[PDB]
């Protein structure tokens, strides 16, 4: 029954690779208890087992994906707080090996395990959603160093950007690092931070060029040189997007690429651009092409905002702004209902003779919406600011207004009630709405900053990983890198960090981490022996033992 | 004083977000509507300056909505133009998708005057609540330094 | 004054500097009839600084 | 005068802290554990009876 024998029978009659590998030393009993969910057995097996990092890490991958495959709430819960405590005492296991030997922990990370399937601890963490592991300061520093690989991770930012702008500045006293030519050149141009800087510069250049083409050089005439090079740049952008979707099993890659909604908005942006180019090239849909290109500028620019998120002083708050969307939905719904109400009330009280469908639709939503932001048509709504006349043949006072779209012929019979309704609208919308909104913004912002930061840690990690996977060249000249990588696929027809670790240095590191892990076992051994509750317990079994001993000597 | 000195990161944050969103909307507007005064300074003004005052009650509705302008053939290019009564909004604007123009203006007003400013309000409230004690102690120290110079 | 909260500020109706001086009343004072429709046909200006 | 004054006050401060860690709850559990296992030891010294 449960999740052991049914899965074993499935495997016999037949993360999934793990189940196939397993069939019916300390690692062996370890994984046996982890599949069997023997909690105490498992912690013992791990504690006295090898590869303690790496292995609490593999077992926590299995625990997390298992609790994700668990159809029962209780086993999922016990499995997941097992994962929580294993990951926690592992992250401070990593902290105690880190505060002991920086470089030794660093080379512990990028180690190949003959275990669960040759996934480095980082991959184990990402697949296990080990956000605690990622937020751990040690691995945070390592990922910072990798993002600044060979780039003197303590170098100032301004020096780095000046170096990027001045290629001769690389051979100076500034911007130190870890043929000195060519090699220094390649390291600089392949460092992930330099890749990001070049990509940002390219995107800014593209948005400048596209704005310039849209504003001044988009006549109905056939496209000019600027528009043609814009088309070429966008073709390069489309190519890089499709190639990174194809790179980071073709169907599986596509399906996983439909995720990462950032990528989704980038794809919708490029599909919009293709339709815009089609409309431009067809003579008829020229104005429509202009409009669609204009609305496409929106998606490019908003994509740049998510592109710029990596900044440490900016990233947590950019993650924050992504959590207010439900709030703006709430306030949108409430403004909409109250607004359509007040508008219908206004055009019910006052009767314009311009009872046209577009005029009514404008007057009922658009104008009252602008009444919130200081655009109040007081001289168009109040009888006291506007001149009387015999405008309409219907019996009653009308007083033609001076407005252009407020209706050519308004009614004034209950205009006092109209004024009172306007006062009520201004009281409710301009005061209650926005203010309760900003109060609940303050609340929702105060409840989400911490898990936004911890999430941003992993988000930044993912960005660093994918940018390390990105090709070196810039989108303007990414045609050379595309011909290279296509040739890396086209000169394949005729034909992620992975730093190597030494033999018996593996033994040194294992024993070192084994020594450190047994020190951490014995350290929390003193910690629990000195804990207040356990010392009360200890005094209890020293005083109940004492009373038992008195009972043993009671017959005296 | 220490707090208003410390809020500088937050004001930077709001500045960057406002800048990116305003350049977006300004370029979109100048693309969707085509004045015949497409001079470099005129475009530079219309794209940042005016949309900046769009946040503070200075809405050129009579300069951007078709329902408030008068129709005329102020340009030779086929299509309705309806020259505006403004001074620097161009001499001959375009109205082809003025419904979309109004919709984009509404989207701008929704994003700018609600989302960004109020999120920044929450940002100040948080950063004021989290550093006030450190500000007080640093003020003790700075006051001591100040009386030392005096 | 309720519209004064929401940006509707009749400055040209309220400040002497923005309204043209005229003898719109027989009372011995300075009036400067304002151009507002319901701001009063003839207002006073003795303590308009106040 | 000031030296001896501040020294007297410092030794009163040390005695205040020494006694404060003599009614603190954690150290009182510590001293009670010391008393109880000393009692265990001394009962061990009389077990041969
Ligand atoms: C970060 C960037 C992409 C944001 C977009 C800003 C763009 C739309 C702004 C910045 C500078 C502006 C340019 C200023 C001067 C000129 C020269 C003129 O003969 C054509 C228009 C053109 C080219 C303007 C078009 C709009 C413009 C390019
Ligand atoms: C609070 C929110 C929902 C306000 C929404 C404002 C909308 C509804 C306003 C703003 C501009 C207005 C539009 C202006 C122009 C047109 C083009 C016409 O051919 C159909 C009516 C239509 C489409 C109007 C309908 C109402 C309108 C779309
Ligand atoms: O880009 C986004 C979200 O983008 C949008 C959301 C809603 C409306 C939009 C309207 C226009 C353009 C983009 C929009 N990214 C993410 C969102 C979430 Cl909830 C988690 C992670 C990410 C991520 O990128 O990692």
């Amino acid at each position: 029954n449960s999740l052991i024998r049914n899965l074993l029978d499935q495997a016999s009659h037949s993360v999934g690779h793990v189940l196939r590998m397993l069939l019916g030393p300390w690692s062996d009993l370890l994984l046996w208890a982890l599949l069997l969910n023997r909690a105490q057995m498992a912690m013992y097996f791990w504690e006295m087992g090898s590869n303690a990092v790496s292995s609490a890490l593999g077992a926590c991958l299995l625990l997390r994906v298992m609790a994700r495959l668990e159809p029962d709430a209780e086993e999922a819960a016990r499995r997941k707080d097992l994962a929580f405590k294993f990951e926690g005492m592992g992250v401070d296991l990593f902290g105690e090996c880190y505060r002991s030997s920086e470089v030794r922990a660093a080379r512990l990370l990028l180690r190949r395990c003959p275990l669960w399937g040759d996934a480095t601890c980082l991959q184990l963490a990402m697949q296990a959603d080990a956000r605690a592991f990622f937020a751990q300061d040690g691995v945070q520093s390592l990922l910072t160093q990798k993002w600044w690989g060979d780039m003197a991770s303590t170098t100032p930012i301004w020096a780095l950007v000046l170096a990027f702008f001045c290629p001769p500045l690389i051979y100076t006293r500034l911007i130190t690092f870890r043929r000195r030519c060519l090699r220094r050149w390649f390291h600089f141009w392949g460092a992930p931070v330099t890749i990001f800087m070049g990509n940002v510069v390219s995107y800014l250049l593209f948005l400048l060029l596209f704005s310039r083409v849209l504003l001044v050089d988009f006549q109905p005439a056939p496209p000019g040189s600027l528009e043609l090079l814009l088309y070429f740049w966008a073709f390069t952008l489309l190519c890089e997007e499709l190639r990174q979707g194809l790179s980071g099993s073709l169907s599986q890659r596509l399906r996983l690429y439909l995720a990462d909604s950032w990528n989704q908005c980038d794809l919708v942006a490029l599909t919009c651009f293709l339709l815009g180019v089609g409309c431009r090239l067809t003579p008829g849909l020229y104005h429509l092409g202009r409009t669609v290109l204009c609305i496409d500028f929106m998606v490019f620019t908003v994509r740049l905002l998510h592109i710029f998120t990596v900044n440490k002083q900016l990233g947590p708050k950019i993650v924050i702004v992504s959590k207010m969307m439900k709030d703006v939905f709430f306030f949108l719904f409430f403004l909409g209902v109250w607004l359509v109400a007040y508008g219908v009330a206004t055009e019910g009280l006052l009767r314009p003779r311009d009872s046209d469908f577009p005029s009514i639709l404008r007057r009922v939503f658009y104008r009252p919406y602008l009444q919130i932001f200081g655009q109040i048509p007081q001289e168009d709504m109040d009888v006291a600011l506007m001149e009387h006349s015999n405008c309409s043949s219907e019996p009653g006072f009308w007083a033609h207004p001076p407005g252009a779209q407020a209706g050519t012929c308004v009614s004034q019979y209950a205009n006092w009630l109209v004024v009172l309704l306007l006062v009520i609208f201004l009281l409710v919308a301009n005061i209650l709405l926005v203010n309760l909104l900003i109060a609940m913004f303050s609340y929702t912002f105060g409840k989400v900053q911490g898990n936004s930061d911890l999430y941003w840690k992993a988000q930044r990690y993912r960005l660093i990983r994918e940018f390390h996977s990105r090709p070196a060249l810039a989108p303007p000249f990414i045609v050379i890198s595309h011909l290279r990588l296509l040739l890396r696929q086209l000169c394949r027809r005729p034909r992620h960090f992975r730093v190597y670790l030494s033999k018996e240095a593996e033994r040194k590191l294992l024993t070192w981490e084994s020594v450190h892990k047994e020190n951490f076992l014995l350290a929390r051994a003193r910690d629990k022996r000195e804990s207040d509750s356990e010392r009360l317990k200890r005094t209890s079994q020293k005083v109940d033992l004492a009373l038992k001993q008195l009972g043993h000597i009671r017959e005296y």
